[PDB]
């Protein structure tokens, strides 16, 4: 109902992080959905970070992350048997609105942007769940490269709008947008994206 609640705007590397609740999952291969719209002309950074739980090793060190790579969008994740890397085939960072899904079923991923053809990529066997359940960011933290074991450095300078994320468990109703405003419990250098 206000211009912004979905919506946030990143600079001076700040970032957004939520409970780990907000993207909550059950059992092993209940398939998840991770849609959001991004405007941005940062070419390297992270979009999105869930890893384990601090002090947790344990959850081993899996993640799921969305971010870009020389533009290009990049969902990358490790259930504990290697990591899967899916990339678009064309960069994303051209400061215009763009709508990115990240699709995953145990090891096997999609990607699809801007409602176009996907592109697939599947994760080494044998594990098939992630076990992490950290905070999730957006936008980039406070310490990148700690948070990602290096594989991101930075953040992005732009907006992250209307955020879905979903485990289709059984009989649970369907996803909404995270409201960004009212539900962080962590963050700085960032205020709501009108669009």
């Amino acid at each position: 109902d206000a211009p912004g609640q979905y919506g946030a705007y990143f600079h001076d590397d700040g970032f957004l992080a939520f409970p780990g609740h907000v993207f909550s999952r059950s059992l092993p291969e209940v398939p998840e959905t991770i849609e959001l719209e991004v405007r941005t002309s940062t070419a390297s950074g992270l979009l999105l970070w869930q890893g384990v739980e601090v002090g947790e090793a344990g959850q081993g060190k899996d993640f799921i992350s969305l971010g870009l790579q020389d533009g290009h969008l990049v969902f990358r994740y490790q259930l504990g048997s290697g990591e899967a890397r899916l990339v678009s085939e064309d960069p994303i960072n051209d400061g215009e609105w763009h709508r990115v899904t990240a699709l995953r079923e145990g090891r096997r991923g999609s990607i699809q942007v801007d409602g176009e053809e996907l592109v697939s990529g599947r994760s080494p066997g044998p594990n098939v769940a992630v076990n992490a359940k950290g905070s999730v960011y957006i936008g980039g933290a406070p310490d990148v490269a700690t948070l990602t074991g290096g594989r991101f450095s930075s953040g992005i300078t732009g907006c992250v709008k209307n955020l879905v994320l979903h485990s289709a468990r059984p009989g649970a109703p369907p996803p909404q947008p995270l409201d960004l405003q009212h539900r962080a419990q962590a963050g700085a250098n960032t205020r709501p994206c009108p669009s």
